[PDB]
């Protein structure tokens, strides 16, 4: 078994795809074995650069591939490099850009904490056990930048499994067992743009919504509740062409729809207080306590919905 | 007719473009068959990995293409295995990303139910018998997970079957028929971001739209319902712009139209009951019947609409 | 003379883009000429797969290139075959994805019918005329499907003719006409999605509009005018954004400058009825007979666009 | 100094992206030069296709890199071919399609007139000197067609000039002098989509828009002011989201700034006629100067941005 | 340790990606050094092109793979030359199309400068010292063109050093130091269509905004509220979809936000100043105070954010 040594540098970490929960990595691999005591020119470490590697394959170099198993198609290899020492060490050092995945939830989408995971694992050995895993990820910024999109809490936390496919079974003296390399960095969204933009104005325009109540009499009051309902539909449609796309409710959906509920229900007090006799045009008392209970009901309903959102 | 055994591996399915009818799948594919007993050095057998395959193909090997029916393009191979054993048999393994194309019908779009396929076959041989074929398709979710977009309802369902190409005509004793491997996997939309953003808010819109007959004089009645359509136009596109492209018009788009039929006929009920000498300023019942009858005449259609939806 | 006989499959076309009028084909090919009677293995056809071609065309085979005219860019050849008879027959068979180029007119929209072509031609030789073209196209779908965007009308047509090249002038003993193989097939757009959500909703925002009229005092009429204007813009952008760009107006944006026009009329038959002595308050005769002739004077406006445009 | 004779064959061109000022163009290449006299098979000329050239190369023919200067990326060359003559002329082929740049002015943007530039070049040689270019532009249209987006005018004009690079200085006995063949076809917009659906509806809404001034009250003037704002942001958005990305202010947008400027005027005199002692209730002369005025100033600043703009 | 000396020529810089940092270059790269005394036929500089270098390469010839360390994913190198002359020197001449990546902060975002940078660096050699570094930028534009949208303030800054490697640690005589050569090109945006069309009339807008003071009841004051914070969702919309995406607020999106503030502001004293038994409708001298007072509170609030902003 070939003990095969890792060591994975990551510079950057972008392009999160919130439909696909795919993001793109971009780094360098160093994979390190030791193999025969080979014979090199003037006894120093000899470099085998890009496209020279594939004619020193087909010579009898054993170079294993190394695939990562939750890439999504095949990453961009850039440059490549194999250095070979006398000794018989052997060190393949490769540039990759890839476009991973991952099973990520959106749910408290301004305020959602993911990890992102890389998987390694040779394509087509179980005795080539990877012996020790590294991460340096130094170069993703100075510090949780202020001005990057997702602040990364902490070091890469690295592991090596022993996957087992019960599917082969070849021979089965343990012969369907592959190792395998899992990384997982911490990231959390950076919540400012989401909150002094989406979020902010939204709660402004509710608390303005609650004013119609303050109005005099009953054409006016029903006529400005539908200006207000178009209100809310343009800014729903502005939320959603920023936000990304998703298959669930975000925090700031529900913002939408609570807007949408508490327009709604003004217009039902509305009418209900045009037409009880008791308080028709006369001593006109419920909407006053319609103006004391209507905000905290709907603060109610908020909390409400914070406490089954943050569970 | 040397018998192939295919293995097909679904890691994940993505990505459905509805108006062109493609989804993307990315797995694995093993075929196995069984040729000569070569000689392989110790015994074992012997791994070919992936630039080192078509140096062996040169040499008299047999590797057989298996393409795909209905890919749309060319399938993105990544890493390809081929494993030679010494009594014969080979094992010839590939990681594939392609952007496959199906016949789907999204007429009932938010609660719609389609069947991703996969069409499998020999590229030139038809005395190549595909012999048994097997998918795990374990790897999707850990079961039809509630932040999944699609739903996959059970196991994969495959077939084996023999295509006749009535227009080779070779030779014609039996020199015209392909074995064809066709795998179908069922799967079922999420309609919960679909249900609690554009159809209940839809819904609350039309239903506020009715209370337009509540106000008092023909001048502010027919003053707002403009005001409403506006708002229904605005929603309209708020839809659109979400929803996906298609050629016809779904559950959603017959809701909007409705949408549009309904203000259209309160301004036309609001104009006729102004202009009815009978009812002109007097005694004007005619709207109090309509407020009774409007919503249900509604709600009917609404009716007739799910019940020919739903057929 | 080589006599090359073709026989092209049509298996899918789909992504018009109107604005580069290029749409996008996926198919085989399958060009068959006789050669010398070669010796082959068991005295059967001889199949060269994918990559093994071109150490077959090195060794001194005769494999012209057959090019697509139209083709922008370079088809995405997938899988690739080429069968050797004994008696000299050779196969090439090869499976294309092309974004092929036409000249559309798409100045009828919703309603346009237009005419996809494929041209064929041997790119470096002059005496080799394509001899016999065919095409089976059974697969587009099961007969104009009412879910496919794309109704196509009969079989495809097919054409061989000599185009003449007048300025190689290289010896010019007919020495510069090359074959061409010329294939037209007719699709029909689906006008259903076009008719049901964006000319129906505009008619009836159009005739409401008619009502701005039947108010009383001239300040509201003028006032509710204003608001209706922003429904049509707001409608405008709605069309625009879901329907495909164009140089020119289309049927549906023709519509939208007569609500536009409409509205504008309103605005200044509004105005002069305010502003005329004989009928300034007093026997408001002129606002009637408006309601009379309005809505058929734009019918009239609308018969004439419309024939202007079917011609 | 071999003297390479260049012909240029345009296809297509298309794709204009405004904000990167990057074409595509489609067609050909044919350079033709004169080397030793080769025997050939049968003493005619000799054609090697595409992938036969590069062992052609190999062996020692010279086949120069023509590129084109002003390319984007690399091109996407499709078919090649090269025919070796007996006497010793050699014909390189090739089906080029790139994405060109250029320094276009896109300031007024409806009604523009650019001029599409290829630079083409050796890659490596001085004295190489190109010695005769050609261009067949036949196939772009019949002729200006008015279904296509840009006109074209006239044939294309070519030149050869020496371009001087004095930053090599190898040896400069004229040692840094390469030749090289500009190209440029002057093309004109199609000013039809975007002056009946972008110019007449905003030419009319501004021409509404002055009709505030015609209503009575100071209450419904300043109400209808806002309205009308809101319509011109609409109809901002409208074309902003249509039109294309520039760094600059086009024809179009400073029409809506106008548009902008005229309500914000009218918001201005609607007030200071309401707040002036004069005429504050009683004997308001200035409301009938505004509309015999505002009219007429708008059109002089609106002929002094024409004439500032097509200087 | 072999001296390499540089020069880079740059083309174009375009397509700021600004959500991802990533623009692109296109230009020239030539690296120049000098081997062993080789034997050319006619003792002149050999030339060797494109694909013909991998054939030097494999015979012994030293090229070593210069890369960009800032690049994300692998440059599209278009035509590559290779000069030999026979006193050893080699020039090794590449064509090079990259989309490269830095930290760019664009929180002033319509006058923000940034600072392109490339860095280049040897793959894989230490002791390959980069001698001398040259940038010729000259073909920018004329000189920061009025028609561009990045105005480069002076020439290009040059910078050499000696990056070490402190988790190689090979033998460490000072064998984990690469020489390194970063280039600076100092851009400043263009701020005119920035400036014309998305503050002018926002300004316009908010100082509109104020005059909802200066109407007489109640009610219509805040009714036209509504209406203008409806216009100012509008406005947000419409510049939210034209400018670039971002994870924080630039300086526009204050402006927006101010203007929220601003209506809210204004509805809640309009309210207060309904509700004062003291000024309810009697001598209102809290209305005058307040046209008197809130324009300058908003400006001082307006001051603060810009000297917040361009600290």
């Amino acid at each position: 078994p070939v003990d095969v040594s890792v060591s994975i540098f990551i510079n950057k970490i972008y392009g999160v795809n919130t439909l696909e929960q795919t993001y793109k990595v971009d780094g360098y691999i160093v994979a390190q074995w030791t193999g025969k005591p080979r014979k090199t020119p003037g006894d120093k470490p000899l470099i085998v650069e890009n496209t020279q590697i594939e004619r020193w394959i087909n010579n009898g170099l054993w170079v294993p591939a190394l695939e990562f198993i939750n890439v999504v198609g095949s990453p961009d290899t850039g440059n490549k490099r194999l250095m070979l020492f006398p000794d018989g060490r052997v060190i393949y050092n490769a540039r990759f850009l890839g476009s991973f995945s991952n099973d990520m939830d959106f749910r408290l989408f301004p305020f959602d904490r993911q990890q992102f995971v890389l998987e390694l694992e040779p394509f087509s050995y179980n005795n080539q056990q990877l012996r020790f895993s590294d991460i340096q990820v130094y170069t993703e910024n100075i510090d949780n930048e202020e001005i990057d999109e997702w602040w990364i809490r902490g070091k890469a936390s690295t592991h090596i499994s022993d996957i087992r496919y019960d599917h082969l079974s070849s021979v089965q003296p343990n012969q369907n067992e592959f190792s395998r390399i899992t990384v997982r960095i911490d990231a959390v969204r950076n919540p400012s743009y989401y909150l002094w933009s989406f979020i902010l104005p939204l709660g402004l325009i509710i608390a303005a919504s609650w004013s119609v109540f303050w109005l005099e009499s009953f054409s006016e009051r029903l006529q400005t509740s539908f200006t207000l309902m178009l209100t809310v539909v343009a800014y729903a449609f502005y939320t959603s062409n920023i936000l990304p796309r998703l298959p669930y409710t975000t925090v700031i959906d529900q913002m939408i729809i609570a807007g949408y509920g508490s327009i709604f229900a003004a217009i039902l007090l509305i009418i209900f207080a045009h037409h009880r006799q008791a308080n028709g045009v006369e001593d006109d008392l419920l909407i006053q306590r319609c103006r004391l209970a209507f905000p905290l009901g709907f603060l109610a309903i908020g909390c409400v919905l914070v406490i089954r959102g943050i569970t």
